[PDB]
């Protein structure tokens, strides 16, 4: 009754973070809406996702910049996100009134894999603070990070969207927005890709401010930098 | 009282599957046992894990062959594992008395990422059966695979060790051991790595049949093939 007969395919390339926490609700709304649209989703590295859209068979890249690198893709900012610190309750950090980055760097760290899903913002942060991060555990998944934090491997740094006190009781969470710069999740595709109505639809559903009018305009800019500044006077979604 | 004062480091490179399901209990037993041993664990692709041990800073590669590719690593078989089919209960497969591969290939598939964690055994299987797999979703993580299966993207093929009816109620599981050949998880390191007592200890704890005597012998074989046939007359662990 309220579905579309639109026929086609939607091939998306994304990371674990998006597919796990950002995507499922959207995809559910989409697949129900567009039954004759075959949906594909393939997890890979920022470099692999790039390839898949730049050279391969993917329609859309959904990743935190970079990327969707470069460059030679139309990039549209979707939302901002940052990190939380996860530890065990008898950890020293859990008992420190306000946690600085210096107090954090005294400890072994459990976090995302190199380059990354917001790791380079972490390393940049440590460099800027004249500090050396003791990285003990790297993984793509926030689920494994929690496990190893739970058994005492170290301090966990993950996306805040990957934290749930009802799904993760007993791990203490520490908001670290004033420790790390935020990350921007973006969406993109080749300039030659014909934008179907279900494509705009998916886009707007993932990023509301990305209406068909601003999407076509952004395409016409021929610059992902000018697309970014397009939204500098509004507040992007935060997750 | 029952711990060791042994000082050193254990740098391991593995996949999501091992770190999530095979590793945590072992690591927990290890870290408690060897407090002055700094433990590292880094998730990556079979090729990245190889590099890390062949050229990088990793001590041990823990991965399903390949690898731990090649070759130029000492490879020791740890255990055998196979796949299960996960679907929703009103799925046609869930209602088919005994599921063949042909009946499986009629459906969109949700599984591991290319090359892989037992995916090439899947593709080989389909090739052998003169069938074309409709791969819709690839991921490193069995957790995301379940989610997308749950919302109806397709049929899930995962490691059986990643299935738990108490942790995953309402997804029906289909044992597919007679559909796919099993996979062998292996462990390895450079010939030049000095084997510490905590290293043998970790090894034997991950693979009981890998005692210090069979480990040193395997090292002396100068062939990972001859190491494999060493255990052809015993039954390796199955998970």
């Amino acid at each position: 009754e309220h579905t579309w007969p639109d026929k086609g395919s939607l091939y998306i390339a994304t990371t674990h973070t998006q597919a796990r926490y950002a995507l499922p609700g959207v995809i559910k709304g989409f697949i129900e809406r567009y039954p004759r649209v075959s949906l594909h989703m393939h997890q890979g590295s920022p470099t692999q996702i790039a390839e898949a859209v730049s050279k391969g068979n993917a329609d859309f890249a959904i990743a935190t910049e970079a990327l969707h690198l470069y460059d030679d893709l139309v990039m549209l900012p979707c939302y901002h996100w940052n990190r939380s610190i996860v530890v065990t309750p008898d950890h020293p950090l859990a008992a420190t009134s306000s946690v600085t980055i210096e107090a954090l760097a005294q400890y072994p760290l459990v976090t995302y894999t190199f380059g990354f899903t917001g790791r380079s913002e972490l390393d940049t942060a440590f460099n800027r603070a004249g500090l050396t991060p003791r990285i003990v555990f790297t993984a793509t998944d926030a689920d494994v990070i929690k496990t190893y934090v739970r058994l005492g491997l170290g301090v966990g740094v993950i996306a805040s969207m990957a934290v749930d006190p009802l799904a993760d009781p007993d791990l203490v969470r520490i908001d670290a927005h004033d420790i790390f710069s935020h990350s921007t999740t973006k969406i993109g595709f080749r300039r030659s890709t014909f934008l179907r109505s279900y494509m705009y639809d998916f886009i707007q559903r993932f990023a509301p401010h990305l209406t068909r009018d601003v999407v076509d305009t952004a395409v016409a800019l021929r610059s992902n930098e000018e697309i970014e500044a397009m939204f500098q006077d509004i507040k992007l979604p935060e997750k």
